[PDB]
């Protein structure tokens, strides 16, 4: 139990083990994949945008460990608020309130060089991979992870089987409201009247040119974890939800709009009620 550690100077892999590749079955335009990460022995976290709502078990396929193997799954949790077409009377088209769920997995994974978990936020694993005392607490593990700043943070995108890490700032601090205005950017947004409406208390942002050139998501990014690196352990923050633009389709507009270019990843901080029910049997030691 060992979290958020590389297990030499390999390759993929090997530098993310914790990295999970989901496939839609069916696929369509919008519905062809998705990433996640494996959190404990039968658990991947990803986003529930990547299911179908009716037998959410047979619509996707998920690999760990870059294996040509799918895993059995046994069942899919979604946080329970979670729902699509919450706001269409808004003239949200589609909102990703509580984008989160869990893969139960019905063989236990075995741990080694290319499948590891990664840390979980308020556990005894986090306070172990941050090297803090026993008394830590909940709130504690957020200041050190989140403080009102512009914080370093990382995500991996995957093509056939090659994962390339790209490096992004939460904006957290002075920008956090700058960040989550440009919501009004992403295609459908633009007509609400509100914004708050659309960036609610879970979510966190990412993207823009200041303080760097952040990298954007894809929507094959969806459900893959946004990643806080401190002192070579690595600790899940977010999971990566919605953008403000498609880059692997339209890169033109992010050459329009760079300043705004936002991503907007639900904060596991906002959801552990649920996290530590659903993972209750898994040895992390939440908090
Ligand atoms: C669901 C999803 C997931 C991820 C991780 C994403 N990352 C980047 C875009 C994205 C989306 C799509 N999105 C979601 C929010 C409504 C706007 C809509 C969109 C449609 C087309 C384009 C475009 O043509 O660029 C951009 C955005």
């Amino acid at each position: 139990s060992l979290c958020g550690m590389v297990w030499r100077k390999g390759t993929d892999y090997h530098k993310q083990p914790w990295q999970a590749k989901i496939s839609v079955i069916r696929p369509s335009k919008g519905h062809e994949s998705c990433m996640g990460a494996v959190v404990s022995e039968y658990f991947v976290l990803t986003a529930a945008h990547c299911f179908t709502v009716d037998d959410k078990e047979h619509s996707i396929k998920v690999s760990v460990g870059g294996e040509k193997r799918d895993l059995e799954i046994e069942v899919v949790l979604f946080h329970p608020n979670y729902n699509i077409n919450g706001k269409k009377e808004a003239g949200i088209p589609e909102f990703y309130d509580y984008d989160v769920a869990l893969i139960k997995l019905k063989n236990k994974l075995k741990y080694g060089q290319t499948i590891r978990p990664i840390c979980l936020p308020c556990t005894e694993g986090t306070t172990r991979a941050l090297r803090l005392p026993p008394t830590t607490t909940c709130q504690q593990q957020k200041e050190e992870l989140l403080p009102a700043q512009d914080i370093k943070a990382l995500f991996v995108s995957e093509e056939e089987k090659k994962l390339t890490r790209k490096e992004v700032y939460i904006k957290n601090g002075d920008k956090k409201g700058s960040c989550e205005r440009d919501a009004q950017y992403a295609p459908g947004y633009d007509k609400v009247k509100d914004i708050s409406e659309v960036v609610t208390p879970r979510f966190l942002c990412t993207g823009g040119v200041s303080p760097y050139a952040d990298p954007n998501t894809c929507r094959g990014d969806s459900g893959g974890p946004l990643i806080v690196h401190k002192r070579s352990r690595f600790i899940q923050v977010g999971v990566i939800s919605w953008g403000v633009v498609d880059v692997c389709k339209n890169q033109k507009r992010q050459k329009q709009v760079p300043a705004h270019a936002r991503d907007f990843h639900i904060n596991l901080f906002q959801v552990l009620p649920w996290l530590k029910e659903k993972l209750q049997d898994e040895d992390l030691g939440f908090l």
